[PDB]
């Protein structure tokens, strides 16, 4: 079977699948701790990335060029754009881009560098996979543009910015440039997150509260896609 | 033992590519890596494509697949300190991400749990520097280096910035890099040769002093290689 990698980016997006599978081999690596698990005789290699662009770059490149991984599914929450989102509600990507990467002074649209795309692909088989399993076990899945940044973001002007500028649904600090990393080294990437707030006045505050259950109900929907892969 | 040298754009790095001759190269990670001897040490050169995340997939590819056990970056960079001038060499000492922020939260910018505001450069390798320059009778200056994934060209920035971390110049990989080398274990060397000064009109400096400011840089990271 297919070797999977399940990244998050916090202790409270990975820790759920942990103690669902509760055994598992601890492995220090990139100043971090790696998890190796079989579940239902899947193999899984697991990590929380620490949070932001750089960490959750690192720790994609880790899972695939050190641990061989051939699928990715990032699970987390994310600060939702999109009007008719609501906090637990899941948002897969279809695409992502950086909104803060800006060499706009030499021309470029902002989110663009020479050599690389605005926006990244997410996997059609995979995403499809996931329709299926919203499907079968009668879960509200929304598809959208993701927009990834190394800011937390709490201010209604720069929310509106970031969804005209890129038309996105939702906002967080480690989908684009996880998706980066699986689009180069050629591994399917799902990137699925669950809304913990709404990026707005306050949004600091409906994280800390909403961070802990919005980040069980991405990570136990990843772990249902497991059983299909 | 197998060194790296990585630079974010083509004109950070041809320059090597030309003095070395003969080289091999392989595409991977949407990039092409290159492969040359020099001095009794395999060399793996590449240019990242510009920005944190580009540094940061080059850096890891560099040392997780192809084996580097030390990295030299090498590049321009906007100055900051007033008394740096077009041209002029910069080693960090350490880094930071000026955009690296969850400040709402309460924490400083550039911290995220788990890691520091600042990376740290390898000792070493910065003393290696010294004694390069010494020998080469070339200026070479230490100093704190502030990463971001903007092209800064304003006055007010450049001064929040420069506050904020005591940065004497700003750049686009550095910090990244010198994360994925501490990380994996790899001492780092993080140099910069001045472009533009940040401000207004940094973007017309840097299109007229990219080419030579990087070729200085390129030069000074290859003498290195030979005292290694
Ligand atoms: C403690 S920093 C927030 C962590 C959780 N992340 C996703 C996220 C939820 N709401 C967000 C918002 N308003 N702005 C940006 N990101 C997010 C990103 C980071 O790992
Ligand atoms: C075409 S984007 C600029 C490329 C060269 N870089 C170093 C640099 C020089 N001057 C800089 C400045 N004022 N602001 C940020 N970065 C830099 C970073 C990027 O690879």
């Amino acid at each position: 079977g297919m070797k999977i990698a399940i990244l998050g980016a916090m202790s409270e997006e990975i820790t759920p699948l942990l103690e669902t599978l509760k055994d598992y081999t601890k492995i220090e690596h990139a100043n971090n701790t790696y998890y190796f698990a079989k579940y239902k005789d899947h193999e899984l290699v697991l990590a929380y990335s620490k949070i932001g662009k750089v960490n959750s770059t690192l720790s994609a490149s880790v899972m695939i060029e050190k641990f061989g991984a051939q699928v990715l599914l990032f699970t987390g929450v994310a600060g939702a754009f999109n009007p008719e989102l609501e906090i637990g509600d899941l948002l897969y990507a279809t695409k992502l881009a950086q909104y803060d990467l800006d060499i706009t002074a030499f021309g470029h649209p902002l989110g663009f560098v020479p050599g690389n795309e605005i926006f990244i692909k997410t996997d059609e088989k995979l995403n499809n996979l996931a329709l299926e399993v919203a499907k079968e076990l009668n879960i509200k899945l929304r598809a959208g543009i993701i927009a990834t940044g190394d800011e937390f973001i709490c201010d209604e002007a720069k929310k509106a910015k970031i969804r005209e500028i890129f038309n996105a649904d939702a906002c967080e600090m480690e989908g684009a440039s996880v998706a980066l990393v699986c689009d180069a080294l050629k591994v399917p990437c799902f990137i699925l997150r669950a809304m913990s707030d709404k990026a707005g006045e306050k949004a600091e505050f409906d994280f800390d509260e909403f961070v802990i259950n919005s980040a069980k109900i991405s990570a136990n929907f990843v772990l249902k896609m497991c059983e299909k892969l």
